[PDB]
């Protein structure tokens, strides 16, 4: 039977990473790398989560089954985190799930539960994972314009204009900050007039968070998040745990359902219940007590902040440095926009035959749709970086 | 929108577990003596090990790691491994297992019908129906003898078609406690190749029935005859990591190119599903399982596990014997695994619950890693007040 399976595509990211290695050249660069690096290229485990760990190893005394939907110290933990003061437990449902991309999934197979007829609304473009988890379910797809390949900023007319088109019950999938792939972001206003564009139309907002702490900090992060939250009466939210604690491997984040009344959590609780059992029951414990120790422990949530926050500023620096660098040797503020993109991403907005001419000629590699890493820059290689952009006419 | 969700059904089992002198009888997770679920001596030192050679936690392996993958496969099938046919998935748990092999399956058949026994675990069904599979029963238990109704069994296996999949538990059959002989299971392959159906092995509890080894023999002989088997494998309870989320789905493939074809779905479900699967309890697995002071000690553990709920079944049975002056509930002795159903009915199991506070689930299973010296004699007792 099994010799009826249709053969599944690779990743992608592994041939990008064989071609890399295979390059015998001592001069390469990888900006393609989807993870946070430090100066030495590593990605470390951060203190206050070693500190976690070490605390768990002392204190846990049994591994028995826990909750089904999440602890509830995670739960109200990673509320609080993201929604600040404005969390209304009243009204808010959670559920702890594998990853961040876990609980995209639960949001989605949730929200075809309560509306068959679903549509949903991507950017143009988005993480490549969004649409293929909805084709793979089978839901309809629609895109929305959002990267402006020119000023390589939001074209928020465009966006707009789009999404004027969803009916009430169709879903509108939103990046809360650091737009991955491209690094645009959209300003609180310009979030202001999103949510009027939802309230009219009657769209259910899906909220991807998985950069928290990356963009401008902790709480401007969640700024976009919170206004929808407060104007917006059903709200999904799918946060990720993995790249502001650095902790990829453990597959922790968390899907939060905004109901308009106390009735419908009930029931939007129940389903999420009933959605982690017919997956794989109970979710994993391991990171989401990580993350909940650091967070309700003071000196720990006071590292953990201070670590992030170091990062971020780092990255923001780099970005600074690779924008001096290209105004230089440009003689002009074209690539500004590395300055004001937030994120660990940005796309430099070059075709698929400047990233080869990029890759054959300067030994630099990164996605075929010019999404660079900006920690895996450097002081020795945006220099390097900067004189390829220049000189393959970008 | 949400307003349109239809309030769905809890899980009885978990039921219990909220709603618990009380004796929990319930969920299936041993205890020791004293009413704990401790850790275990090697997975203990194995996370401790962890927290000092661990220097990253970027993204790893989509399948699971190599490690894991190698470990669980010769546990479960020893020397009887073939890697060049055979493909590994890491996932969330042995439920997650479940529901990937039963995706699975159902992409390289749209067609395909499940056959559960009579009874099963109430999860197989609830995720067949929530994925709107089509279910057929087979008989297994016999309700007047407490054992396997073999010829029922038989019977209703040669009416499986080719391209239908058969769910068969590996071992310590929940919820009955009645079990396949050696000889059994050969018959059942006998069946399994004629009509060309596809099993798909419920592997839960390998180490708490007669051995490590022996409980893996019956999924041993299915693979050395059938060309190709699903074997979803659970680390929760022989591991003790129930939380950790850890498991595996094997798939045996006739060939080379079918395994690669097999690989590649397995881990395009992961990546549709959650993308990359817990490191956790996989770690700790591995490292236990390849680090050979640790496995001897968790072996050990394990064998003292099983050795004890032995024990206390032939205590129970004593008692009972003692307290019925008959032999009836001697098929308590002979179930072998962490439950065993009675026979109470729905009115008497209830009535326990609801004055001697001993919670067993409705169906009269029991987790007899729940009982102990002290609560024996007032169980047996228990149950002849509520008579029959
Ligand atoms: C990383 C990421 C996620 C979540 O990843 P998880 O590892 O599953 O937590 C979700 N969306 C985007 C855009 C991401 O970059
Ligand atoms: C324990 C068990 C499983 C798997 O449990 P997980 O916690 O998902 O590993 C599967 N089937 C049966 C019959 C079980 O008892
Ligand atoms: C495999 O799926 C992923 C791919 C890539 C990433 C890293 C983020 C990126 O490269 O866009 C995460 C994934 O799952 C969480
Ligand atoms: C809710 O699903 C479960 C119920 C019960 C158990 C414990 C095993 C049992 O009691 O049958 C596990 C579950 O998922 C792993």
């Amino acid at each position: 039977m099994l010799g009826n399976l249709k053969p599944q595509a690779p990743d992608k990211i592994l041939a990008l990473m064989g071609e890399f290695r295979a390059d015998p050249r001592q001069g390469k660069i990888d900006l393609g790398v989807g993870v946070y690096k430090d100066a030495t290229g590593h990605t470390p485990i951060m203190r206050a989560v070693h500190a976690a760990e070490q605390r768990m190893l002392e204190t846990e005394t049994t591994k028995t089954y826990a909750g089904l939907s999440g602890e509830p110290e995670f739960q109200k933990a990673m509320g609080e985190l993201i929604l600040g003061d404005g969390l209304k437990s009243e009204t808010t449902a959670t559920l702890a799930t594998v990853g961040g991309t876990g609980a995209l999934r639960q949001a989605l197979e949730l929200a075809r539960m309560a509306n068959p007829d679903l549509r949903v609304f991507v950017s143009d473009p988005t993480w490549p994972n969004h649409v293929s988890i909805m084709n793979f379910m089978g839901l309809p797809v629609q895109t929305y314009r959002y990267f402006d390949a020119e000023t390589r900023g939001v074209d928020f007319e465009g966006m707009k204009a789009d999404l004027a088109a969803a009916k009430k019950g169709d879903m509108v999938l939103l990046h809360g900050c650091c737009h991955n792939p491209t690094g645009a972001n959209l300003t609180l206003d310009q979030w202001a007039e999103i949510a009027s564009i939802l309230e009219k139309t009657g769209a259910l907002p899906l909220i991807d968070l998985a950069y928290q702490g990356f963009g401008d900090g902790l709480e401007e992060d969640a700024a976009g998040t919170r206004l929808i939250a407060s104007r917006i009466p059903e709200v999904l939210i799918a946060a990720s745990c993995s790249k502001n604690f650095g902790i990829y491997r453990e597959r922790t984040g968390c899907l939060l359902a905004l109901c308009a009344d106390a009735a419908t959590r009930e029931l939007a609780q129940g389903a999420m219940a009933f959605l982690n059992r017919q997956t794989y029951s109970f979710p994993p414990f391991h990171g989401a007590k990580i993350v909940s120790t650091v967070l309700t422990t003071p000196e720990l949530r006071a590292d953990w902040m201070a670590e992030l926050e170091a990062v971020r500023s780092g990255m923001l620096r780099l970005r600074e440095q690779l924008a001096g660098e290209l105004r230089d040797l440009s003689g002009s503020d074209r690539f500004g926009f590395v300055a004001e993109h937030r994120g660990m991403f940005s796309r430099l907005g070059a075709t698929p035959e400047q990233v080869k001419r990029i890759k054959e000629e300067f030994g630099i590699y990164m996605v075929g749709d010019s999404r660079i890493n900006i920690a895996g820059l450097n002081d020795n290689t945006i220099p390097i970086l900067a004189r390829a952009i220049i000189e393959v006419g970008v």
